[PDB]
């Protein structure tokens, strides 16, 4: 009864060679509950945006992915609306009036019926967030949307979930989220336990650690996912209803010049913004999993891997480049603690950057160790 939740990346499928990723490459067996990622809100009219309509609709994206479940009927197949690249300005403005958020609402239930979608998760980065366009009445009209999509979806009548992914940091939940009140109209709270450091703190670091290391002080103290997970349950959500994110992807720097300590928190180069992209996701300060485990692993390489013992993450560096990720080891301790804590299960950001390939050993290696862990779990009573 634990879920093991994938999120989909519609833009996978043009990544070149053996990154190419799309509907059919979705190990749908590993998963309970999979994420079509991303439709947008329109600028104007507050409707439902088809970011890719040639590969959406054109190319039947969604439909291939929804009718999936005929050959695997018990898994959920969900739409994400939101994500990084469509800003927060344009979700600020949809729920600032009572007029403005039902015009969304009934273009959101036309578009999953039309697809076949079994639901909604929200993705808007973040209510409240002063650098995404939002302000201080998003909290108060967030959950007013919240809680009108639950009445819509109750009222066609269909058993559609609605979900949400979250930060985890304090000052973006003071911002943004009614915790208990949200918690009480979503089905899963998808926690956003990654993207924590990264080269917009100006030093190197991991971006999923565990628990606290030394030198977090300040807005870094709680920021890790164990004191995140237990900053939800404070705040009035229940253990059962959170999934908590795990990245297959790592966080990379470039390291300043003339820099030869590799440890956590050296400085970098924060005008390079990140480390140098790699050749699939192409993504300065970005690497996918099987990006870094084709460099690290292979026999020859003149990476050097260490291992952060209080976080609980791996991080590599060669010359000016360092990056922290997520590792089958990380990700074993991290399932352990899940299940150790009683959430309701696992999330991942993203299904089609694992080694999906096989190109570093075991193909879909990571996701098989949320499958593994959580599918042998019972997810207990509230704490
Ligand atoms: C959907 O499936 C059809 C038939 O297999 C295929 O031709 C098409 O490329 C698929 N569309 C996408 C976006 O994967
Ligand atoms: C890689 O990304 C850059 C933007 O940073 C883009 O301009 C360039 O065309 C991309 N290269 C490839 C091979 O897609």
């Amino acid at each position: 009864r634990a879920r093991v939740v994938c999120y989909f990346s519609n833009w996978a499928v043009y990544r070149p060679g053996v990154g190419r990723y799309g509907i059919e490459d979705i190990p749908v067996d590993m998963c309970t509950h999979i994420i079509y990622s991303f439709i947008g809100v329109t600028e104007d009219t507050q409707q439902v945006l088809i970011i890719d309509p040639e590969l959406d609709v054109d190319k039947n994206g969604f439909k291939n992915f929804t009718s999936l479940r005929s050959k695997h009927p018990g898994v959920k197949f969900t739409v994400a609306v939101g994500g990084w690249a469509e800003g927060g300005s344009k979700y600020s403005k949809m729920v600032a009036a009572k007029s403005t958020r039902m015009a969304f609402v009934r273009s959101v239930v036309d578009f999953l019926n039309k697809y076949n979608f079994d639901g909604l998760d929200l993705d808007w980065q973040y209510p409240g967030a002063a650098d995404r366009g939002g302000s201080f009445s998003d909290k108060d009209k967030f959950l007013y949307l919240v809680q009108e999509l639950r009445r819509a979806f109750i009222r066609e009548g269909k058993g559609w979930e609605l979900t949400a992914a979250v930060p985890l940091a304090n000052f973006r939940l003071m911002e943004g989220y009614h915790v208990p009140e949200l918690c009480q109209e979503l089905d899963a709270i998808h926690v956003m336990s990654y993207d924590l450091r990264g080269n917009w703190a100006g030093f190197a670091d991991v971006h999923s650690p565990l628990y606290k290391r030394p030198h977090d002080q300040w807005a870094y103290e709680k920021l890790n996912v164990n004191d995140g997970l237990q900053l939800w349950e404070d705040k009035g959500c229940p253990t059962n209803k959170l999934v908590v994110g795990i990245p297959f992807y790592g966080r990379s720097f470039t390291l300043s010049s003339g820099n030869n300590n590799y440890n956590l928190g050296t400085y970098i180069n924060k005008e390079a913004g990140g480390g140098d992209p790699a050749p699939y996701t192409n993504a300065t300060g970005f690497w996918a999993y099987y990006e870094i485990c084709t460099e690290v692993d292979t026999a020859d390489s003149k990476w050097t891997k260490k291992w952060d013992e209080h976080g609980k993450c791996p991080y590599a560096y060669k010359g000016t480049q360092w990056v922290g990720y997520e590792d089958p080891r990380s990700v074993e301790i991290k399932m352990n603690w899940i299940k150790e804590k009683g959430y309701l299960g696992a999330m991942t950001w993203a299904i089609d950057m694992d080694d999906f390939q096989g190109l570093c050993g075991e193909k879909n290696i990571l996701i098989k160790l949320l499958h593994k862990h959580m599918s042998a779990y019972t997810v207990p009573p509230p704490r």
